[PDB]
């Protein structure tokens, strides 16, 4: 089988996307924020908090025919940007795009932090990363990819995601439509759950390739590029004005500046990150002071591919028994 489906970014800077899912039966489709530095499928629902709803879609499982009770499962989330949610656990029937997993763990938010609250646009997350880390006590749960992947056509996923625009996440097929040139197959690193691999180094703007080992993780749940401060460093020398603003929380550059590319390494491949995708927009409205999309890592314990970088590649989620990434330009 396959499964393929447009995620679209909720605002104009691309903070996220969020892709429709339907839930049960009837489908209730509410839309997702896909997350491949997550394990947990959760979404806003008829018991999340009243006060704690704001334009969110909910799931109401006792209005879904296929909807059971998963007794005594419970959940419990905290995010690295530090956002938690917690509640139940339902299985019911998920599809995405046109692909069915039955007996699905639907985790049904009882709590969510304000963030959550805050944006009436995510109504949930379905994570993608590795089911080790899914959080369902007393018995783990997989994901919907895990539980899809016997029936697909190869067990893989790819995430094009559109700058300012669309895109599309696959499932169980590779569109060689999509991208241009090869496809570029890395090495993953399962052991932190998360879809880890090494980038083999970077440049800036037109500059020489600096040859280095960047080991971090593939996260379309992140929106922007967490990277060693020596790199990120070497990035904003390059933007006359940059400078890191501790009261802002990261490097900030003058509205007016026209931004350098960016390029990452995959193996001998290169992905090239165009400026104007780096440019996160003021600070707060009005402002000439703009938010940059290339950050430091080092008060996080993990350098993250998020959004700023994938959305400049066709990437390859490979699910078999020994997982890869693949990067191709598109």
């Amino acid at each position: 089988s396959t499964g393929s489906a447009t995620t679209t970014p909720i605002d104009s800077l691309d903070d996220a996307y969020i892709t429709p899912v339907q839930i049960g039966t009837p489908a209730q489709t509410l839309n997702l924020d896909f997350d491949t530095g997550s394990s947990d499928l959760w979404v806003f629902s008829s018991e999340t908090t009243a006060s704690e709803v704001d334009g969110q879609t909910i799931y109401t499982p006792s209005k879904s025919t296929t909807a059971k009770l998963l007794s005594g499962a419970t959940w419990s989330i905290s995010y690295g940007d530090g956002s938690s949610s917690s509640g139940d656990v339902y299985t019911d029937t998920v599809s995405v795009g046109g692909l069915t997993v039955t007996g699905q763990a639907v985790e049904s938010a009882k709590k969510v932090s304000s963030s959550f609250t805050e944006d009436s646009t995510i109504d949930g997350l379905l994570g993608l990363a590795f089911s080790t880390l899914n959080t369902v006590s007393p018995t783990q749960q997989k994901t919907f990819f895990d539980n899809a992947k016997a029936s697909l056509d190869s067990p893989v996923f790819t995430a094009d995601l559109g700058y300012h625009a669309p895109g599309t996440y696959n499932f169980g097929f590779i569109d060689t439509t999509a991208y241009t040139g090869s496809i570029t197959y890395t090495a993953v690193s399962t052991k932190q759950g998360f879809w880890e691999w090494t980038s083999t180094g970077y440049a800036v703007g037109s500059g020489t390739f600096k040859s280095t080992s960047i080991d971090g993780i593939a996260d379309t749940g992140t929106t922007l590029l967490y990277l060693p401060a020596t790199v990120v460093s070497a990035y904003w020398a390059q933007v006359s004005g940059a400078k890191s603003s501790s009261s802002v929380g990261g490097y900030v550059f003058p509205c007016s500046a026209t931004l350098p590319s960016f390029t990452f390494g995959v193996g001998s491949a290169r992905i090239v990150i165009p400026g104007d995708y780096i440019d996160f927009g003021p600070i707060s409205t009005g402002s000439s002071s703009c938010f940059g999309g290339i950050q430091s890592s080092a008060g996080i314990g993990i350098n993250i591919f998020g959004d700023v970088a994938l959305k400049a590649a066709f990437v390859v989620f490979n699910g078999a028994t020994t997982p890869t990434l693949g990067f191709a330009s598109k």
